[PDB]
């Protein structure tokens, strides 16, 4: 029908021109800003580029081949139109399994969320997928290791009209499991180690840094008391002055109200350490602290460092039934409080943390831990979008009559429309934001 050829036309065309400004609005934002010249935004321009390869060079011809229903290119142009087809998709997995392995390796490493790769030890690993990769994608076609032997496709290879992806059994199954499942069962493997390492290796200094949070120059809390760094309080006084007084006394130097993150960190440092020593000081939280597991024991250390020891002690009544373990009861006294009143949000995460004695109530709240999240989207949507084709594919191996022509091309877009997911997805990224919204200029 015309209306469905004009219909099909500005969606196939919509889709190309989001696929392209979208990949190379981010491959600009990594050359031009320096603060995105990471290790893992070295594999994503990788990815990026993949993914403009297949908007440029696959998708384009692919759109022609269905609105035309012939191939008007020759068997030449088909056959490396395939080859690159193959490639995009088969260096995108990989570079997802290599960020995936990179990020295990990166959070078992001391250094937690800064990669063990350099930026020239980065370059040597994107440079061997494309080039093994490559090999594995244009080697078996242009070799004609993928050509059938029924009539069909014989027919299909010697007309010149035709560029219908027939294969016999073995390339079907040996192709589509060296380039798309071993990366993938590793990649997903691998990544969900790194959402539990993540979850496990939470402490409390990262747990104050989700609820006091960090600033550098001074500002007031919900209380209105001069407040700078992660929730260290200076003074009750309602004067500036005072409270500058009693910070570079602190530092030790001239910071007219302005500190550094090793400034910071150091004061931090301390406060925490004086939230501990002031709980073995205390008689009445002394034995709450002991029965506690590691992971209560920070809850409890929290609003020691929220309120003071004596503020905490106070409790009473909650604390004899932390102590007692009654999890579930002594959450209903510690939310029957001006304490939850006063900031419900922190007060939520700090009490849920006694009930379930687990970081889940810090779950993915860190900005790294952010991070994180956003590539297990990447690498979770991936999955959706070219997996359903991929067990079609494999199921029509061992069994001929199982799926239409129709339903594998279907399925093959499915994979085709997550080159235009990608930089959507660097949205939630707010490093990412700044750069796109400049070179857009909003
Ligand atoms: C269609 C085929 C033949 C062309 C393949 C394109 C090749 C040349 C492209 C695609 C992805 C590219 C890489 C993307 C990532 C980076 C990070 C950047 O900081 C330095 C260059 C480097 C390492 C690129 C080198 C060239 C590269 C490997
Ligand atoms: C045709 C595709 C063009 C692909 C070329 C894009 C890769 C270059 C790139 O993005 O890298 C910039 C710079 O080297 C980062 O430091
Ligand atoms: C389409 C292919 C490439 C577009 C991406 C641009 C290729 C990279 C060129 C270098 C660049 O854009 O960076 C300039 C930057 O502003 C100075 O630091
Ligand atoms: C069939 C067509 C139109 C050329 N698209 C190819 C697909 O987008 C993906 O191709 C692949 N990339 S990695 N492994 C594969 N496959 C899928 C098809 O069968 C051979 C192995
Ligand atoms: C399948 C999607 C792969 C993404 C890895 C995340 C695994 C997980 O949910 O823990």
């Amino acid at each position: 029908d015309e209306v469905w050829v004009v219909g099909m036309g500005i969606v196939m065309s919509l889709i190309v021109l989001a696929i392209v400004f979208g990949n190379v609005l981010v491959i600009t934002a990594i050359a031009k800003f320096e603060r995105l010249q990471t290790v893992t935004n070295y594999f994503i321009t990788s990815l990026a580029c993949a993914d403009l390869v297949m908007g440029l060079a696959v998708v384009p011809f692919g759109a022609a081949h269905i609105l035309m229903k012939m191939w008007t290119f020759g068997n030449f142009w088909c056959e490396f139109w395939t080859s690159i087809d193959v490639l995009c998709v088969t260096a995108s997995i990989w570079t997802l399994c290599v960020i995936a392995v990179d990020r295990y390796f990166a959070i078992t490493s001391p250094f937690k969320y800064q990669s063990l790769l350099t930026k020239n030890k980065a370059r040597v690993i994107i440079l061997m997928v494309w080039i093994v990769s490559g090999l594995t994608s244009f080697l078996p076609i242009q070799m004609h290791w993928y050509r059938a032997t029924h009539q069909e496709a014989i027919n299909c290879y010697a007309e010149e009209t035709c560029c219908d992806f027939f294969t016999n059994q073995a390339y079907a199954i040996a192709s589509s499991i060296v380039s798309f499942y071993v990366p993938l069962v590793i990649m997903v493997f691998v990544y969900s180690r790194v959402f539990q390492e993540a979850k496990r290796q939470l402490n409390i200094f990262e747990m104050l840094r989700i609820d006091e949070g960090l600033r550098l120059k001074i500002y007031k809390d919900t209380e209105g008391y001069y407040t700078i760094g992660i929730g260290h309080l200076l003074t009750k006084s309602p004067s500036l002055n005072a409270a500058k007084s009693e910070l570079d006394k602190a530092i030790g130097r001239n910071t007219n109200g302005v500190i550094t993150k090793d400034e910071a960190e150091k004061l931090f440092n301390q406060d925490v350490d004086a939230a501990v020593r002031g709980i073995l000081r205390n008689a009445k939280l002394k034995p709450v602290y002991d029965s506690l597991d590691a992971v209560r024991r920070a809850a409890l250390i929290n609003m020691v460092f929220q309120m003071g020891e004596t503020g905490v002690a106070g409790f009473t009544n909650s604390l004899r039934m932390l102590q007692q373990k009654r999890w579930d009861e002594a959450a209903v006294n510690l939310a029957k409080s001006r304490w939850y009143n006063q900031t419900p949000n922190r007060a939520k995460r700090v009490i849920t943390t006694f009930r379930t004695g687990t970081w889940d109530a810090y779950k993915f709240c860190l900005k790294e831990h952010k991070a994180l999240k956003t590539l297990g989207i990447i690498m979770g949507t991936f999955t959706l979008c070219w997996l359903p084709f991929f067990i079609v594919n494999i199921v029509h191996v061992i069994q001929d009559n199982l799926i239409r022509k129709e339903v594998y091309i279907l399925l093959n877009w499915i994979g085709y429309v997550n080159s235009g997911f990608n930089p959507l997805i660097y949205c939630r990224s707010p490093d990412f934001r700044i750069a796109f919204q400049e070179l857009l200029c909003l």
